[PDB]
């Protein structure tokens, strides 16, 4: 085909990406994650108990108001790191930007309150491969791929930097292709290590000028649901210790001050540096040295067989525009704007 669609994401304090779909007819909306790290589709379900505090305050789908609406009825259990929800498979038909798309996805009748009592979205639509989907499900973009509708098998995530403003798109997906208006030059492509996951080798990530770690090789997940820059906790023990911050209960800080002095941080990919400056990576809400910043890195231990992996999210893609190559197992890197 010769389709391309586009769909606006919100921009939630540069943390929390999201965007809309509708399911069922007449459509349901929801607001969820388009997940790179993952692979299943779900939302909470009307069935879910006010129990759950998470199934109180977000859209709850309701399966008796759709007449598109297919009964299937099989467990599922999703284990994020974050946090597990479970509940039943159900198919109906999801519209994503102009695209419509019979799917199977979860509804979910167990969700804690944590995290998701700190989720600005519903649920989450995930751009994995089938191959890390539970249950076999199959992925929705490959549903779309069967269609035959899409200009080209490849999606791109553009994710802007939170402005005031009230227009100010806050992020960007399109299905089938790339928005020339927010990427410039040419895309450097970097192979997947192997198809079902958006996984690439790294050959390592510096400090200032010192190639600090990763000195002998590493992988790099390019995940859209991620917020923050993770690697594993001796990675990230290292660097931190590099940049002077400190360890808190949820994240790591420096003095305001002194951020915008603190090294570059490279991941060499493909053969290239991607840098980004203490400006792309400090959340600098004030500049006092009698205040603490907020880095946006992490610490993230992931297991195998996926892990040990560092995880390059939003904070990253944020500077470089990002297209996942479905047809020729790839990922590409154009500098965003
Ligand atoms: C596998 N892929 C990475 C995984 C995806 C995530 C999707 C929703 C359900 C759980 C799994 N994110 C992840 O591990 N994060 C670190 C913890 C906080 C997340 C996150 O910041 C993500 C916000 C949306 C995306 O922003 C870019 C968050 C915050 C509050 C509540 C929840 Cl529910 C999740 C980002
Ligand atoms: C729910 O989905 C499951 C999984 O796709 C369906 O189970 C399969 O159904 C087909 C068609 O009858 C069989 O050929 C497969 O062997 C089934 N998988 C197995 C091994 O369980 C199931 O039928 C769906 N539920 C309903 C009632 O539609
Ligand atoms: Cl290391």
């Amino acid at each position: 085909g010769n389709t391309t669609s586009s769909v606006i994401l919100t921009n939630y304090m540069d943390t929390q990406y999201y965007g809309e779909i509708g399911i069922g007819t007449p459509p349901q909306t929801f607001k969820v994650v388009f997940d790179t790290g993952s692979s299943n589709v779900w939302v909470p379900s009307s069935k879910c108990s006010r129990l759950y505090t998470a199934c109180v305050y977000h859209k709850l789908f309701d399966a008796s108001d759709s007449s598109s609406y297919k009964h299937n009825g099989t467990e599922l259990t999703l284990r994020y790191s974050t946090g597990t929800v479970s509940g039943f498979l159900s198919q109906d038909i999801i519209t994503v930007g102009g695209i419509t798309v019979t799917q199977m996805f979860g509804e979910v009748t167990e969700m804690p309150a944590l995290p998701f009592m700190l989720a600005e979205f519903d649920g989450v639509v995930g751009m994995g491969f089938i191959e890390q989907a539970i249950g076999r499900v199959t992925p929705i973009f490959d549903n779309i791929i069967s269609q035959g509708v899409l200009k080209e098998d490849v999606f791109s995530f553009y994710y802007n930097r939170d402005s005031e403003n009230s227009q100010s798109l806050g992020g960007q997906i399109v299905l089938g292709g790339s928005d020339p208006q927010h990427y410039e030059g040419n895309f450097h492509y970097i192979n997947l290590i192997k198809t079902g996951v958006w996984q690439i080798q790294m050959k390592g990530v510096s400090v200032g000028s010192s190639t600090l770690l990763c000195e002998d090789g590493c992988l790099a997940l390019v995940d859209t649901g991620a917020s923050y820059i993770s690697g594993s906790t001796s990675s990230i023990e290292k660097l931190m210790e590099a940049l002077g911050a400190k360890k808190r209960l949820f994240d790591y800080v420096v003095k305001c001050n002194e951020g915008p002095t603190l090294p570059d941080i490279s991941f060499h990919l493909g053969g290239k540096e991607y840098t980004l400056t203490s400006a792309d990576y400090v959340f600098q809400e004030s500049y006092s040295s009698k205040k603490l910043c907020t880095l946006a890195i992490h610490a993230m231990d992931i297991p195998p067989p996926t892990g040990p992996t560092w995880a390059l999210g939003a904070t990253f893609i944020r500077k470089f525009y990002t297209e996942f190559d479905r047809r020729n197992n790839r990922i590409g890197f154009a500098l965003a704007r």
